[PDB]
């Protein structure tokens, strides 16, 4: 059984992470949880949402962080910082969207990876943020265990996902996706079913 | 200020209401709240939503009725139906997606409307599914205050509630789709914004 943790704050959208977090929870061999700072924390579109794990109450090892994006990722919390910091040094595959990602720039943790986000000027004042590797200008962005995507992007963003920790074949994941953006009767179309 | 209720059971689908339910909710003039038979549901990707409204509790009156998918809509709850069907008779708009529509056409709810559902073959022994309008093989349909998909539809869910409702511009509505559909820079291509 693996894990998959899924960080979000007050204020997070709603349709970033749901790709995901289906494909995953559905299978015998992955579980999702979330964890936030707050024990129920609002989504942009009204949902309530009641975290499994506060911070600093999370299982110390788990199989995949993933961060999504929303409105509350300008956060000095120390607690928050050590919790992803920590998941980098256990070199935990990561993935970050929307404000997540603005968070990882901020907290130099982007200066190692390529990635891209939602618009990169808004981290030109980032002391922390002195890339190695530069902004890619796309979707979503896979680098090692590194999955950066702007917000608009949850099934790019679910794409590498999937590919970064081997969830199966390529030839099958495609399938999941094209079934997800194109919808039944065109995925009908491109493969019979 | 309008107000839009998202009915979800447990083992409701994360992906269907999430574009929904962010365009209205960050509306001045939109609120949008969780009703279920529970407090406390999840969705199959494993969050836990901690609904606003037990179904007895809700407002007697709202603008639009949204019953999102999932796996438990074989509900012979009576208390279920009496709110489903009450908000049929005042006549408000009305959207159900994947399993919702099973639970329609089985309490004659869509017998008066053109239509379409996950697979219309599921309700062959229906003793209520008797419609006057036949079942249209597409993502989705809307009939005057009555809006049916399939669970792969929601960005045509989403698109013809919107149209349903009058939110906006169609001239509008279309751009917000695009960009929910094809992302940031495929947007940025047809409109350069």
């Amino acid at each position: 059984l693996k894990k998959a943790l899924f960080l979000i704050l007050d204020q997070y959208a709603d349709w970033e992470g749901v790709y995901l977090a289906s494909a995953l929870n559905q299978r015998e061999d992955w579980s999702v949880h979330t964890v936030s700072l707050d024990p129920i924390v609002s989504s942009i579109g009204g949902f309530k949402t009641s975290v499994d794990y506060i911070i600093g109450l999370e299982p110390a090892n788990f199989n995949l962080l993933v961060m999504i994006g929303g409105d509350s990722w300008s956060n000095d919390n120390k607690k928050l910082l050590h919790f992803v910091k920590t998941a980098f040094q256990k070199n935990i595959p990561i993935a970050a969207i929307c404000g997540a990602v603005d968070f990882l720039a901020k907290n130099g943790l982007l200066n190692n990876h390529s990635h891209t986000g939602n618009f990169v000027y808004l981290w030109k004042d980032y002391k922390q943020y002195k890339p190695i590797s530069s902004f890619v200008e796309k979707q979503a962005v896979r680098d090692k265990n590194l999955v950066t995507a702007n917000g608009t992007a949850p099934i790019e963003f679910t794409n590498l996902i999937l590919e970064m920790i081997d969830f199966d074949t390529p030839e099958n994941i495609e399938k999941m996706m094209y079934m997800n953006r194109y919808g039944f009767y065109h995925f009908c179309d491109k493969y019979g079913n």
